[PDB]
């Protein structure tokens, strides 16, 4: 069946195109395998839930906007009744039961590894012609607010300017009583029922309220506003919309904006896990997050009921917590030709869950060709990136482009454009960096006090748990690019490194014993046909390498709006340090996995085209893209 | 923390014994591990929602009704707004805010098994001074209604006496639109303002929304009506209270009624099948409960996460399904000294669904000391009865006692009395009926086109599954009474079986082959020291019985409210025949699941004790109580 | 490491090419994940026995033969010892040591489903110049053996010709005690000494004797002589080589011939059960193989632990039981470009494990582009075909073809010659055949006294068990071929099948009711495009077919050696029908089990490509050849 949803229709007709419902829900609450949901023109202020499961991905559920139409689905409530206080703030009131079992204004950003714990930030929000505002603590905070141009971005410490300055000026502040909600905001001159002003009231646009509701594809939508929760990986995590612990989800050509915390969720569900150290206090989240990936096991956690989900070609922005998020939900997933910016930049609260994308047990998650920039982080794989393949992306202007924690890999990151200042951070050890250009530091270290899963291959199965021993990665056919007073470019990181798992094994036998013996030799890395240049440093015992201290590449991004562009300088030398095609053949398996670099289908991988999928020789250019030569270069990236 | 609520109390109170909360929701939603909730005096008309679990059974949540006070928690509403429309009819409206998002009044009677599909039937219920009324079809049947006295027993045939005949004339009917939904009833002269008139409104009392929330006690409460839905294995199956999906609970000591369905359910939830016959039509129930075992088993369904509840010590009736249901989640369960009546005799629907106690899957459920009576059926076990035990039980007046279906044992029936006239539909092998009285007739059938799970001992870990080929079964020191006209009491249903697994080996190997060569062979029976009186016949190679076909026991059960006896005439012959103490030793294996009958622990089991729990010798009088004997016998056995 | 073995070599010697093994086995028990065992020229006397386990499909541990060198494996020896006794009968005798634990002369030929239980027979066998004996059960039957020309075909019970007649008159008979084995043969008039006589005398060639050695190559060996038991789907099943449940293994370009009964096993071990039925006598095999695959799933059996071997490029003949064999060890694995022949055509023994190939829960098994031919039964698929794919095989001069039983699908046969006149016994539901050359009649019955598990997609989950009721089976673009005198051709056999899933529903949905509902009803099939000639009759409500019942197509299968040849006539109406390209979006799901004809990696399947590996066009004209054409038809298609 093909339901059509209108502006023009009605809940009580057929659902057909000459006589459609009016609200998406009521299409929702009757389609079934094989059906499609088809929305014409116009805003639809409701929370979506499918009912009932695609049953395959050829009978799936499609929920889609009409062929050249508008469609927009908002959590929101736009406000007409707002009175005049005093100088620029206005105030509204309404009943409790307008929000209903969830009131953003009383709902708290909260839970583990939460950071900004003396503020209290709430899960509400108020709009200005689609301009969202800051949370104020007092009542008195809302007459006189400061313009801010600058802000101290958590984990780099530095400070920044504020993209949007003159937003710092729209302050709300609300109060929830037994009977009602009063909302306060400083319209700063704008008189806010004649302008069009906006609150959150919903908690989520599309999102299930049941588990198990496989196999839907929505496509097409503009989806806005929604009061969703901090997301940590030890709570259930929902988002504006996503699939709730289910499998098979398509989520396609959508513009998702303004979500307090996360937009996009392929995360877990209450049931295994629930805040427990922010409740029960008696161990940390650490402790009750690998608890939870066995809970999730008992439950059922496995590529034939969850995950392999499809998240592409997205516009996702202004999101406070991840455009994208999700613990165990997401393994087996693809997300790629996203284009992902202004994640968390407003900076309202801080926590150890914010990027552009976040995924803990990422397990063979395909992410590629996606464009994230102005993050304050862009990538984190936390915890089981395994399997996991970064490749051909687009990284630059966040302030800090990746980072792979507590993982073992083998985790592979390809053909990538890594272009901030601070470009990885490392925690972890398998990994692989194959023909990358990385502009930016990278801090490496050890993880000695926590223990996190490793699993059987190409499966939710666990084969064991350890500690990051550092090492054990693999860097070929990079291009590293310094910067005057930057420190740590390069692959210099490993300098005390053994560089083959025979050295380590001859090594660590040298004396009878156990673990000790093991932990007093440094595990292997795997470094060649690197180059670096303006500062750069590479690893003491690489090879075959070009550094070219003094050179500077003037690398600039330059984003024009639909396009962006590469330029950068190459000298003379570049032309003569080739790269090999990488593959499952010439990637020296991880040492305590003990698994290899393959495809998520177990078959060969072999990495032969570049970042523009340009099919590549035996011998090219070393770097992201095979037409980079010596000279000038200024390539089309988007 | 012991937290108090009490109708003197404050929702934003501290909920101390000084300051308690006012209602028992407040206290479920910030109650943890080890706390007690006491509530005070009062009624209280709202469904409680325990939000956080017990950690183990020494750290449970404790709800409880302060010592020596009357507290009732129902889901109904009282309504004073009625205005006369006609005669003796009256009408009340209500808007369907009222009623959130489950509504009594559009809630249909619904699902797999449901007969009565021409008829359509609603969750809602009108109550004069607590007595529930009969819904009808159209406005029109209103006005006159007709007072009945007689109804037909659907399973049976035969028409039986309507219990309470004033009661038919009390019906009502209600429509639902858009806005309103409007509620008829005829109160036969009565002014339902100035009664006490209530209606159906909530869907449970006491009933977790989230799975997972174990170790929960309820002690003390009355709780009545509830709009519960028609609950089959292969559906959700919510009650008026219970775990939903959880482990260890305990429910004592209440006093449960008017449940429109089921009262309390230790059953499974929706994610492992929703009525996917009745919705999809493509494959039968039978189908989608054979799968929604395995969906469970994937979804933790083992005795680490599931059952082992405790039901104890309560008083259940007036349900139009049952007293106690439930397909999963009552594993390992103990029910004990309840009292069960009234259950399903208005039969305003009817299916297969129906009696005092229906269970699937009650691997290793004991079901002790019960008062079972005035039911259309006492008890259902349906698939899986596996190390389930049935004893020392007190069944009369139902239509029928027990049924035993599609199940492979071993299953243990012993010191019951099963007094009704039909005691027995038995479709199942691997049985062991053990010192019971039985009155009433046996239905004995193979189930040959339906094929049904069986279990590794002690667990819920699935062995095999297998069609029912009959036989198979033990009976020793039962005594069975026929009467006049009625058929098939005793055991000669058994004639054409083997009797030694021997025999049945070597008559299946005397000719060379495999399945066809056994299904030629019938199951053997041990059958022994059983007493065949008026009427009952015994299995024809029976070595050691008493058969007194003349002899008339005029067996009463004396209903004296809180005490029943028991008055029972025995032949002289009664003191010829004696019982030897069966136990995991004397009983053989079943057949096919090849399994003892011993104790949930594994260990041995020795049936030495009788009906009265007196410890008897190794020659003892057959039968449930040692005390009878030849002559005269009246008993008290409640 | 690579290690070499050869003639010259020393089991004391390093194992280089200089200083070479003497043994395979040596090699076998020191080469670890990674190393190569190249063996030299000669005959090596031995049961190897893989030591150390590949870690993965990089990791491996290959075995092969040198380049352009003839390598052979026996399991026999050689024996000059015999003394003529009387006539042409001869006699030997050997210590009862020299066999070890294992006496192919003691050992019988016995087991779950082995109906030849009158004539006991051994695991020995003697061999003249590589030629094998036929046993026999006394003494006197040594002296003088009857030639014998023709034989019982035990399933069709038709009397054929023998191949070999002349084989018929070397008989061997044998005597085994306390210390010796003694054996007698009639070599007709040949000098036993003087000639190149062999007995069996170890049980395998290629074996681990530890289950779990996964990740093993066997290339290029010639492989002969192994006594291997009767090996059922309920016991152990080892062959002359096989995995012993492990995965990852790659046996290619190897010639095996000779084995007692199966000669490449992916089979299953002892544990999981061991001919219960047959030495226990409680329950026959069906119950105890039911049983077995749950014993197997928790004995790990997944993906990601059993399987996904390749057996390609052998040619396999001369067997008792098969060519390849196995139950539950073969799941995801290859079969493809192999040449199979002369099994089990000496019937010595017989009994329901017989065939070519035969595979007990072939899940997403794919067997193609195989010639099988001179089988008293090409291939056996038994329980559990899901996701089995049988595309592009060549079967001629076979008593029947294939046989697909009590399976539901979706299983797919495609693009296959089935040129024997007995062509398909299919006891199942759940198949598609498409763009086949069937030439033979098929047997067509449901299956109601035996249920058998079906799984999740592309897993060993189990998530169900059904009985066979017939139908639910798709036939595209077939060219059907009937003869004179042979029923049953075509598909005429569904004559009272609905022919939608919309119209089975519909009719099972006219009454209420659950189970007996739907059992009245047949379930759906989905016929069209079919050819139909010389006799074959189609399906009465098919729409669109060519029925030509005087038109003769003479089909031949010319088998030239290594080359074979299709001669086939069409009529000039033969192009009129255009088959469409077949998908997962054209063929209907199957009912019970709910699931899609997909590809092993869960995506769309397009059988796009036809028996010459030739891209098919969309508009083709039908049968497995796309070039085939009206008039005369001379193929190369081997
Ligand atoms: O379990 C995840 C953590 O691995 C991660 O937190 C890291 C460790 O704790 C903090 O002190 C580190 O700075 C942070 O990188 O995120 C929290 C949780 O998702
Ligand atoms: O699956 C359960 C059934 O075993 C049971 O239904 C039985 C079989 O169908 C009816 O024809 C029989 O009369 C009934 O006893 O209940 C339905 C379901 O719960
Ligand atoms: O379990 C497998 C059987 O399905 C199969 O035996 C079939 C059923 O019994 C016989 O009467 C049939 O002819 C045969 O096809 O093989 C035995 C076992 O492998």
């Amino acid at each position: 069946m093909e339901y059509h949803v209108a502006k023009t229709g009605s809940d009580e007709g057929k659902g057909t195109l000459k006589d459609p419902f009016l609200t998406i829900n009521k299409a929702a609450s009757v389609a079934m395998a094989g059906d499609t949901i088809i929305v014409h023109e116009g805003v639809y202020r409701e929370w979506v839930k499918p009912k009932y499961k695609g049953l395959s991905d050829k009978r799936r559920i499609t929920y889609k906007a009409a062929e050249g139409e508008k469609v927009v689905i908002k959590g929101s409530e736009r406000i007409q009744s707002w009175q005049r206080v005093e100088g620029n703030v206005w105030r509204c009131q309404l009943p409790n039961s307008f929000f209903g079992e969830f009131n953003p204004y009383k709902e708290e950003v909260f839970g583990d590894w939460l950071l900004t714990v003396n503020e209290k930030k709430h899960l509400g929000d108020v709009y200005l012609n689609g301009m969202s505002f800051y949370e104020v603590t007092n009542y008195e905070d809302l007459f006189n607010p400061q313009l801010r141009t600058e802000v101290l971005d958590h984990w780099t410490q530095k400070i920044v300017p504020i993209k949007n300055a003159e937003q710092t000026k729209y302050v709300w502040y609300a109060e929830v009583d037994r009977e009602k909600t009063t909302i306060y905001a400083n319209f700063q001159g704008a008189d806010p029922n004649e302008e069009f002003v906006e609150i959150n009231v919903r908690r989520s646009c599309f999102y299930p309220v049941e588990t198990g509701i496989d196999y839907i594809t929505v496509k097409g939508f503009e989806m806005a506003h929604a009061a969703t929760p901090w997301a940590p990986p030890t709570a259930d995590q929902p988002g504006l919309i996503g699939p709730n612990w289910s499998k098979g989800w398509i989520i396609e050509d959508n513009i998702i904006h303004d979500a307090k915390c996360s937009a996009i969720s392929i995360g877990k569900e209450a049931t295994t896990g629930n805040n427990y150290r922010s409740i029960r206090k008696d161990k940390p989240g650490y402790q009750y997050q690998l608890e939870a990936v066995f809970n999730a096991k008992r439950n059922g956690w496995s590529k034939e009921k969850i995950g392999s989900h499809i998240i592409r070609n997205n516009t996702i922005y202004d999101c406070g917590q991840n455009a994208i998020v999700g613990h165990l939900g997401g393994v087996f997933s693809e997300i790629y030709n996203n284009h992902i910016y202004n994640i968390a930049l407003k900076r309202e609260f801080y926590g150890h869950e914010i990027a552009g994308i976040k995924l803990h047990a990422a397990i063979d998650v395909q992410i590629h060709h996606n464009r994230i920039h102005d993050c304050s982080l862009g990538l984190w794989l936390d915890w089981e990136a395994q399997g996991t393949r970064v490749s051909k992306n687009l990284f630059y202007n966040n302030n800090r482009d990746v980072f792979v924690e507590v993982s073992h890999g083998p985790y592979l990151v390809d053909h990538n454009i890594l272009s901030s200042e601070y470009a990885i951070d490392n925690m972890s050890q398998g990994g692989a960096y194959i023909n990358n250009l990385i502009a930016g530091k990278m801090n490496q270290r050890k993880v000695l006090n926590r223990s996190t899963q490793y699993h059987l291959p190409h499966s939710t199965e666990v084969a064991g748990f350890a500690f990051v021993y550092g090492g054990d990665d693999r860097f070929y056919n990079n291009i590293f690019i310094g910067k005057e007073g930057l420190e740590n470019v390069g692959t210099s990181h490993y300098n005390n490194c053994t560089t083959s798992l025979e050295e380590y094994i001859e090594k660590v036998n040298e004396v009878p014993g156990d673990l000790g013996e093991f932990e007093r030799v440094e595990q292997p890395v795997y470094i060649n046909k690197n180059a670096y240049f303006n500062g750069a440093e590479p690893f003491e015992k690489e090879k075959d390498n070009l550094v070219k201290k003094d050179f500077d590449p003037k690398l600039a991004i330059i984003d024009e709006g639909d396009e962006v562009y590469l330029s950068l300088q190459l000298p003379d030398e570049f032309e003569n340090i080739v790269g090999d095609i990488h593959s499952t053949k010439t990637l020296e398996r991880v040492r305590i996995v003990d698994a290899e670099y393959e495809s998520p289908d177990g078959k060969e991988l072999v990495l032969d085209t570049d970042y523009l999928d340009a099919k590549k020789p035996e011998n090219s250019s070393i770097g992201p893209i095979a037409l980079l030569k010596k000279g000038n270069n200024y390539i089309k990236v988007w």
